[PDB]
């Protein structure tokens, strides 16, 4: 549960990633792969990749990290309101997929690292706090769907 300025904090933070989707979706694919080798092991289309130059230079890993950032975006929007856009992310995520509530702990703290390294300076302790909530409302309606379906 966000405050309206809360909210207004998380969508100002957002436009510096909607200027660059695809750089930020980019670097927040890498950190998540370098920091938890793990996860590459879910994408059968990207475990090919043995180093982080590989990644960088990966036009499809880009491509995939503006789908993934694109998504979370239009889920941002609803400022919470966001059953319709998270029911079928939950399902394909937890059935299709198989992935652990664990990897979007870990791709939260990505995104919040992506920000701070692109941006220092500019990405203060009440924004952070902000988009903190956020993230974390979003991973806790999934974790709800998630126990629905019994995933773990
Ligand atoms: C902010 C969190 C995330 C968002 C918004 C997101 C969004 C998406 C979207 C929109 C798709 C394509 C449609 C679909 O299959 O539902 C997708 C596919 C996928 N996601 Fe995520 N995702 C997130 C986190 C993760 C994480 C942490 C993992 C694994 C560590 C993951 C694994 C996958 C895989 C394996 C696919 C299929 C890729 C393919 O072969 O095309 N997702 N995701």
């Amino acid at each position: 549960g966000l405050s309206d300025g809360e909210w207004q904090q998380v969508l100002n933070v957002w436009g510096k990633v909607e200027a660059d989707i695809a750089g930020h979706g980019q670097e927040v694919l890498i950190r998540l792969f370098t920091g938890h080798p793990e996860t590459l092991e879910k994408f059968d289309k990207f475990k090919h990749l043995k180093t982080e130059a590989e990644m960088k230079a990966s036009e499809d890993l880009k491509k995939h990290g503006t789908v993934v950032l694109t998504a979370l975006g239009g889920i941002l929007k609803k400022k919470g309101h966001h059953e319709a856009e998270l029911k079928p992310l939950a399902q394909s995520h937890a059935t299709k997929h198989k992935i652990p509530i664990k990897y979007l702990e870990f791709i939260s703290d990505a995104i919040i690292h992506v920000l701070h390294s692109k941006h220092p300076g500019d990405f203060g302790a009440d924004a952070q706090g902000a988009m903190t909530k956020a993230l974390e409302l979003f991973r806790n309606d999934i974790a709800a769907k998630y126990k629905e379906l019994g995933f773990q």
